[PDB]
């Protein structure tokens, strides 16, 4: 159960060479307001997360499936379906949350680690053709990165503390996904456990401003 686990400076580097290999099968946004907006839900969100251990960045890539994914090092992909799929900023951040948690927590690293050993996740990221294979079936279109219940609830719990310290309703993720139904398995027991963290927290009324949401998500259905 327990395994070596590569350094911070190590994983920074592993997440360089996933992020060139993954981004050759996708097509980016390059609208620098779309950009802009992302990065400042994410930097908000990152002021309420327990360790920044990395320069995160968030890409915002064209695709209509309604997806976010961390991968290692910091970096974390949205696709533009998760954008248009949001009724507000409050269920897009919750969906971020989430996924910076995962990167906060170093859960992909830790998965790659348990499943395929210290060996392996060292060689990928010294380089020793075997990053390209990994890269597709952990981080591509039919790609199932899979994380453990243990660190689904990590995720969760650490995403409803990121929520409340950034000053959003952590409700959001539970939202988007009502809103959605109206691999990050959302079970019995992951809504009782969020439920119950929600409601230790003191009851208050959260502000929104959706002014910059609205426009962006105008944009995007636009293309
Ligand atoms: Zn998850």
């Amino acid at each position: 159960k327990g395994f070596n686990m590569i350094s911070i400076e190590q994983e920074k580097e592993l997440g360089n060479k996933f992020a060139v290999e993954i981004e050759k099968q996708q097509q980016p946004v390059n609208d620098p307001e779309v950009q802009r907006y992302v990065d400042k839900v994410g930097k908000r969100l990152l002021s309420g997360a327990r360790a920044v251990e990395f320069d995160y960045v968030f890409k915002v890539v064209k695709d209509d499936s309604v997806n976010a994914f961390a991968i290692p090092g910091g970096r974390v992909y949205v696709h533009t379906g998760l954008l248009k799929a949001a009724d507000n900023e409050t269920e897009l951040a919750g969906v971020l949350a989430h996924e910076i948690n995962h990167a906060v927590a170093r859960h992909g690293t830790r998965q790659m680690t348990q499943e395929y050993g210290y060996s392996l996740v060292l060689s990928l990221v010294l380089g020793d053709n075997m990053l390209a294979q990994l890269a597709g079936q952990l981080f591509g279109k039919a790609g199932m990165m899979s994380y453990s219940r243990e660190y689904e609830n990590q995720a969760d719990f650490l995403g409803v503390e990121t929520m409340y310290k950034a000053g959003y309703n952590p409700n959001g993720l539970t939202s988007f996904f009502q809103k959605l139904n109206a691999t990050h398995p959302l079970t019995s027991e992951r809504i009782q456990r969020v439920q119950a963290e929600i409601a230790k927290l003191p009851p208050q009324r959260y502000l929104t401003d959706e002014t910059e949401f609205k426009k962006i998500k105008g944009r995007l259905k636009l293309e």
